[PDB]
């Protein structure tokens, strides 16, 4: 029981300023399931597109929750986790050198 969720900030395409492109943040490998996740821009939230909960012995419990976006060099993203196994909502930032 109480695993903490591994979390995967990325972008559908290689991002280019100017293009609209698409940004998720996979969620997984935890336990219990009852987990929330928002996207931030800037620090706000964004759009709430989810995915439906599913389970496998592989990755437990996995989500995926994603919106369409258009980058800037100035606009910056990251993805806002809460559970049960964090004290405080873990926060991962989308790095796009990676």
């Amino acid at each position: 029981i109480q695993r903490p969720p591994k979390i995967q900030v990325y972008s559908r395409h290689p991002p280019e300023d100017g293009k609209p492109n698409y940004l998720n943040c996979y969620v997984y490998g935890f336990h219990p399931p009852q987990i929330e996740i928002d996207l931030l821009k800037n620090g706000e939230k964004i759009k709430s597109e989810q995915s439906d909960l599913s389970f496998s012995k592989d990755w437990s419990f996995y989500l995926l929750s994603h919106a369409e976006f258009t980058p800037n060099s100035k606009d910056q993203y990251s993805c806002r986790v809460k559970h049960v196994t964090l004290e405080q909502p873990r926060i991962v930032k989308w790095d796009r050198d990676l």
